[PDB]
DNA sequence: CCCTGGAGAATCCCGGTGCCGAGGCCGCTCAATTGGTCGTAGACAGCTCTAGCACCGCTTAAACGCACGTACGCGCTGTCCCCCGCGTTTTAACCGCCAAGGGGATTACTCCCTAGTC
């Protein structure tokens, strides 16, 4: 859920991010998008919408 | 047979800080006092009248003792069934998020209402 996991968050294991739906202010969408590159992100994270 | 040391847990209680409202203070304010009237209704007899106090002697109708007797409230026995304490789950209000009207005030442009003198 974009609100219970959306903000700080540990995930790392993922490299790819898909956003289903979008929701209204983009400050919500940049912190779900960062839960997976955030430090220990060792490859490429890619992000779809 | 039944009593309890220990333990689990609920109670009583006063520090101990934050809050909102009980009471005080301020500014109107409207209704109880008070002058009178004038006439209304109840106190004061007064005549009356009407039901009750006590009395008399009966009359068996109720009231009470005695004896039989007998069955039911209560206390004994047993089982059984069903509701509680605790453990797990799901409705149930409440507070945040967002983009759009509604509107109430709020101020800006302006435009007619007002009023002066060569
Ligand atoms: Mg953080």
């Amino acid at each position: 859920s974009s609100r219970s996991g959306g903000l700080g968050i540990n995930l790392t294991g993922a490299d790819t991010v898909i956003f289903y739906d979008s929701d209204w202010n983009p400050a919500m969408d940049k912190q779900c998008q960062d839960r997976c590159h955030r430090i220990g992100q060792t490859r490429d994270v890619h992000i779809y919408r």
